């Protein structure tokens, strides 16, 4: 299967999965969720508990204060949770294994895994459309829906590791950490996450209130705009990401020195979002948009981040469709912000109308020897206005350009349709510091004269195993493999599952 053909089932596919009947397993008797729930809670240091085969209902808010314990399915897959349940880890060295969650929700709104320990592990487990059971209505205040999460992580040295998030429908983050002052260094690899998607119970038809409902529907969200200024120093792996069209951030990364690196994004309309923190790493990724309205690769704010040997092929669409959140999209978007970086000027907590919560305009940003194929906005600087906040309409005076972009070996490959744009430079925002390295750009590009130099003749191009390589520029292919199934998410697919 090349590059084009690729699709769901070839993503998903493997012969090491074994089948899960939902229909084969029985319904835990009230009796046994309570039978089974005091013995989570009666754990002790170094034990384990194994779930029979069933489904087990409103097992409710169930406290894991036990070390280096172990909680799983007795056969992976075979241990189906439903109606409302959370698990508040708060044992270090805790591991729930061969979970599922499904027709039901989570009991508080952080989730149905609080990971609060250290060491703590989610593995092997999949979510199903767990979005049932809760209250879900726009608050008074202001119309705004809950936000509710799946996985949730506080502690340090936490893994979430080969689990299927398949279906989050309702609004919140699906995995967020919530991190202090000091490295967390997480690691989330290895999964799968599938079709999330936002304004399915009618969010959206309060129409004052959409900005912030249509806002918080990310895959994941590393640290948030209080601890942006901190390094959590964690990894976001190795995923496979299939038809994630939650909102304009795929992966909101709000905090520093991460690696976002490695994943498959595949026909998912949201982007890899460098929101708040400095020096993130994004690199080695292969977003296939595959043609999907709205699909995109990176867009950057603040400093100091590496943007290297992505691969990016036939995204599409330019503007998202809630205004007023700057959402500008293309394989790789260096957005403007709202303050003066290129004169030394911060986001400050202190600083009114400059808040840690705002548009930190990106500076010294290295983008190199990435290959964007078949990209309808490929390179695209920034033009966006933006607003006071997501609750305040007005908008901000004082607009800036990325400062210090440094641009080496990047392959804009437009020849199939030279009608799209490669480059999309603007006179309305110049960026300021701007260097040119043997770059390549074929198709449009938009205000050409503000960059120094770049060719327009494609060097040799090979096909290595469905990948265009591009003689000595543009990403190297020894560094780029697609991720199925073959090693993400768990080692079992379920039946007769219910939405
Ligand atoms: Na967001």
């Amino acid at each position: 299967p090349s590059i084009s053909e690729i699709d769901r089932s070839y993503l998903l596919s493997s012969d090491r999965l074994t089948e899960v009947d939902g229909n084969t397993l029985d319904v835990a008797s009230e009796e046994q969720v309570a039978a089974l729930k005091a013995q989570f809670e009666n754990l002790k240091d170094g034990d384990e508990v194994v779930i029979p085969n069933g489904k087990y209902a409103n097992l409710g808010q169930v406290t894991i204060t036990a070390n280096d314990v172990t909680i799983r399915a007795e056969q992976a897959g075979a241990a189906w949770l439903t109606g409302l349940i959370q698990f508040e880890l708060k044992g270090d060295d805790i591991t729930l294994d061969g979970l599922v969650f499904t027709e039901g929700g989570p009991n508080e709104r952080f989730g149905a895994v609080r990971m609060m320990g250290n060491g703590n592990t989610l593995q092997n487990s999949t979510f199903y459309y767990f979005n049932h059971d809760y209250t879900y209505e726009p608050d008074e205040r202001r119309s705004e829906y809950p936000k509710y999460l799946w996985v949730s992580l506080w502690g340090k040295d936490g893994k979430v590791i080969n689990n299927r998030f398949e279906g989050k429908q309702k609004r919140g983050t699906l995995i967020g950490v919530q991190k202090d002052d000091t490295p967390d260094n997480h690691l989330i690899a290895n999964n799968i996450f599938m079709d999330q998607k936002p304004n399915q119970f009618n969010e959206f038809d309060i129409k004052e209130a959409i900005r912030y409902n249509g806002n918080s529907w990310e895959a994941i969200r590393i640290g948030d705009s209080k601890s942006s200024q901190w390094d959590s120093s964690s990894k976001f792996v190795n995923n496979l990401m299939i038809d994630m069209d939650g909102e304009r951030e795929l992966i909101s990364i709000k905090s520093g020195d991460n690696t976002i690196s490695g994943n498959t994004i595949f026909q998912s309309a949201a982007l890899i979002s460098l929101r708040h923190g400095k020096g993130n790493t994004v690199e080695n990724n292969m977003i296939l948009g595959n043609e999907k309205r709205l699909t995109g690769g990176i867009r950057i704010y603040d400093e100091d981040h590496v943007i290297r040997n992505n691969y990016i092929a036939n995204t599409r669409g330019r503007d998202g469709v809630i205004e007023g959140n700057a959402d500008l999209r293309g394989g790789i978007v260096i957005n403007t912000g709202i303050i003066d970086v290129a004169n030394g000027e911060q986001l400050d907590q202190s600083v009114k109308g400059k808040e840690l919560n705002k548009q930190w305009t990106p500076k010294n940003i290295t983008i190199e020897n990435n290959s964007l194929v078949d990209t309808e906005w490929g390179i695209v600087y920034g033009n966006q206005s933006h607003r006071v906040s997501l609750f305040n309409n007005a908008e901000v005076e004082g607009i800036y350009a990325g400062v210090d972009i440094a641009f080496k070996h990047n392959v804009v490959d437009n020849s199939q349709t030279p009608e799209f744009v490669s480059v999309r430079a603007t006179h309305d925002f110049p960026l300021v510091g701007a260097t040119y390295t043997d770059e390549t750009y074929v198709g449009q590009v938009t205000d050409s004269e503000l960059i120094e130099s770049y060719s327009v003749e494609l060097p040799k191009v090979t096909v290595e195993n469905g990948l265009n390589a591009y003689q000595g520029e543009g990403a190297d292919v020894s560094k780029l493999s697609v991720v199925t199934a073959e090693t993400a998410g768990p080692d079992y697919v379920l039946e007769n599952t219910t939405k």
